């Protein structure tokens, strides 16, 4: 199936960091520090609702000159439910279409169907039901919720604890008593029996949201998350190839304390 | 698959009249009269439970003279959850099973695992949700629950008009929008899609509880039902052979009022 | 009747953009890049009410400027009940009078009479019932109410889907049951019946609302809709020749990716 | 430990069938039938609060006669809370006490201490944390409440289901996450740590309270319990050595339906 | 077992008073006024969520250069849940691990393993059930939670009475009823019976939150606590030297009122 392909395409990104970039130059230096792709932004949402506006598609002029400053694949977020936002990233020729609860909602009721699309999309999550009806729909790939902007890691901690809970007790559980399981997810039958047999999510699980320090990444890491993203915090500070670098180094070799020292140390804010 | 072969077996069971019966007696005035099939009781549990008691599958060995009193098939009822008492049931060699809320409960949480069982198994609903729960944990035919023991039809018409209406909904509604349609039956997504291109339930669909007069079980079909399960009531008036016969012509010919005056002509009390 | 030739009107606008001008240097501009209408206005009532005032029809001097400066239909408000604004907004000879909610309500509990009058009208609706009601009131044409001023599409999605999906459960149903159906929607049996037949609102619907960009109004045309309407905010970003000329463009060319990515390059 | 020993003795346990019985002759009944044990009851404490009484431990004159008709142990209730009652039960040299909710309550706050006691004792819970309170206090033997006297299933059905999902739940989850399990079903982290290691309750584990047929009886046994408990409503019946029979052949053959079939044929009423 | 050698670690600490420290010359002072420890701290978190902000582990470097001004050990707080933070400050090579409700909460529902580490911690608790959690989880050593940056001490007297007051119902309990007990305070039932038989409880156990003068620390000393935690509030102040060996010697000498007076003299 064409849904297998695009599974298989955002598995090659197991193991690294997502960089939020508003610039190109923001996008080379995330490149240079080793991120396996970046999220373009022309603000920060945050910053737009602060000022109590719409957060909506970014202008397809910025997207194209980070397409082009960079190699590695790059991602911008669509409104949830705006699936024009999502054939307007897809004709620009983007690699992944984030449906984003960080922008205004488009559509209270109904996200995009994502089958109708060639490229693969991310979804967010702060559960198992949420995460397979999204995956139903036809997300390639999930995230935590989180909580964007805070720098707090409390919400992301919460979530990905949540789904790895439920598909440990799903592992384990009674095959006659699924029926019942799916009904209080309100979840598809079907992809529930088969997170069962693999005895994990069908795709590829990131963290998001609150990600701040080489710790809390490593953290994410630990707890069994596949990568993660990271806003554009990382560009407040004083030396950001030092930051973003850190937090790469982080993922990499998070089962070392050694090196997490090492990355930590004198890293200012 | 085998799911397939018990649903075939199931239709053919189209446009008949099923007879609740307590003894071999009633079981062939039942096939004289022209019933599809008959249902095996050694209590009605309206009676059982008047007096306050649990109502339980039927001793195996009253089940047996039934069977062998008629050449007609024969339906048993197991507890809801009972899944011990249903592998006996299997065991005698009957044709059907009626996992049946008009016996005491059994699991407060789980219906039986119909797919582990070789025989067809009928199941009662209230609304396309619950109707579509049932099938996808193996029910082959679906009935309405409506109301045992009263005579009152009103029960029965909520729900056949319930299932019908919300399959006329889906029917026409934009794909897009069957997802959270799913979420808010709590029912699987494919079962879903899948009554949508079908335009109908995908299994056969009785009316059941409140059935007492020709004009009754006319109405049923008149609403799009299949067939029609009638009680023992039918054995406590006068010439209960003509009683029986009447439903029969009825549903036979549900769309002729002429003949439906003549059967309802003179049945007394 | 002169009622179907009020519909037959509306209908000369389906496949349009109607934009909101504030004078007849706007209304040109707006003309020019292929607007199928504009609706006049003297304020924005959004800025009126901001600064916690009435909004009322706005001065006939001002309206007759920009009903001289272009050659496609002008419409413009009157507060809903008020009748002789109406009136007023008739004699002028303007094309299309809008009851709108965005002015100052003057009569809580009654709409105005539309059909007492020569020209066509159009109301907002949220749901079904409501626009079932300005129709038999005499609305030649439908809006969605969505959320006026602040450029967020959501409530005109919800009113969009609310309406279209009642619809398509209504052209399904047992007649049987279409009188209870009536009843519930508070709707007259004789036009849910005929919107049964149809297979559709028996006037044109437009969208309106939050309406901010060519994805918007692209979005809108793909739900089903047969127009939009948009506000002044194109006037307020640079080249506005640029930005009245975009979402034209994305309503006409609504299923076109290719186009859409062209026409929403460098916006702002 | 001594502990242990009595865990122990209680596995002998495993496969049967415990009736209930008011006489000697009931006793001789059940024990020819194929009952591993017998419950002395001089009567049943449904009929006592029926009429609006105290159930109180049985005289033990008649605890005595049961003792001597029989040669497979023999088991009799205590109120809960009462440790003298138990003294005596113990004294009179019986095989095991159950406390039992189906007794009038002597204590509302405290349970019997069953540590300070030489023969093994019965519990009875509706979920894993009341299960794990009861052994740490000293139960060798673990039932189910159910509902008693109502020959009904559908409490039972639902203790087993508790007990056993949170088993499953326990086996797998996080190691840094017992900690604050232990904290919810309020029970002793020690024990639920035990409990993941072994991923089954430390004690033998049967049904009881409302097992009325042997459909019913297989049902609990194929739930995955190691043994039921059954009241006297099997000597309200006719032929009540065929209704006690049949009961410990379901256990016996729970997993083969034609054996079932056999032994549930005109079988009568209940 | 390592556990029992992280108890004994602690008991080091006995009878003395631990000093918050943002720098090596607040270090020093602490040292010499005869602190039997230091808590390194980048910033007082009070200060951080007073502007609203998170507040997390230290930076590894001020902690080092902390460690190198001194003699005496060093502890650092680590969020609660935060298990990474807490596997940094052991490669660090500190001596005791805080973790701390005062730093903003990074797991809601679940405290850090406390066994998987070589070096001891410090938890807080306000009743006797939530000190035998932190305890069975691993915690080496137990203060009060009292309330931090208030110097207001009445929240800490209600934690010790509190802890002090379950311990000695519990020491001439009924054994029977000791099952009940455990599970009221939902608290391992082992580590309640163990807590019965020595008549104290199993680790040391320190007085933190509010205490601000040689009074208050005397207090806690006569109300059967094993030594105190100071805040950074001793820094704000004339003479600092001063403050804090006034604090020392208050612990010191808690049940001579007349050395109390002394130092207590002239403070500001």
């Amino acid at each position: 199936s064409p849904f297998s392909v695009k599974v298989g395409l955002a598995q090659m990104l197991r193991g690294g960091v997502i960089m939020d970039v508003v610039n190109a130059e923001q996008a080379r230096i995330a490149e240079e520090a080793g991120a396996c792709a970046v999220m373009a932004l022309e603000r920060v949402p945050a910053d737009i609702r602060a000022q109590g506006g719409v957060a909506r598609m970014s202008d397809p002029q910025m997207i194209k000159e980070i397409k082009q400053a960079v190699t590695i694949p790059v991602m911008a977020k669509a409104r949830i439910g705006h699936f024009v936002e999502a054939q307007i990233l897809e004709a620009i020729g983007i690699d992944y279409i984030d449906e984003s609860e960080v922008l205004t909602l488009a559509d209270e009721d109904h996200h995009i169907n994502k089958h109708n699309f060639r490229i693969p999309f991310v979804c967010g999550c702060r559960n198992l039901g949420e995460a397979l009806r999204r995956i139903r729909e036809g997300a390639a790939m999930i995230r935590t919720k989180g909580e964007a902007g805070t720098g707090n890691i409390i919400e992301a901690v919460r979530h990905v604890r949540s789904v790895n809970g439920d598909i440990r007790v799903l592992r384990n559980m009674d095959d006659d008593e699924v029926f019942t399981f799916a009904k209080k997810l309100a979840a598809p039958y079907d992809l529930v029996m088969q997170t069962k047999q693999l005895g994990r999510l069908p795709v590829v699980q990131f963290a998001a949201g609150g990600v701040a320090t080489p710790a809390d990444a490593a953290l994410m890491m630990q707890l069994g998350c596949d990568g993660v993203f990271v806003g554009s915090g990382i560009f407040k500070s004083g030396d950001p190839a030092r930051r973003a670098r850190a937090i790469v180094q982080a993922v990499t070799h998070y089962s070392d304390p050694e090196m997490l020292v090492e990355v930590s140390c004198g890293l200012g804010e």
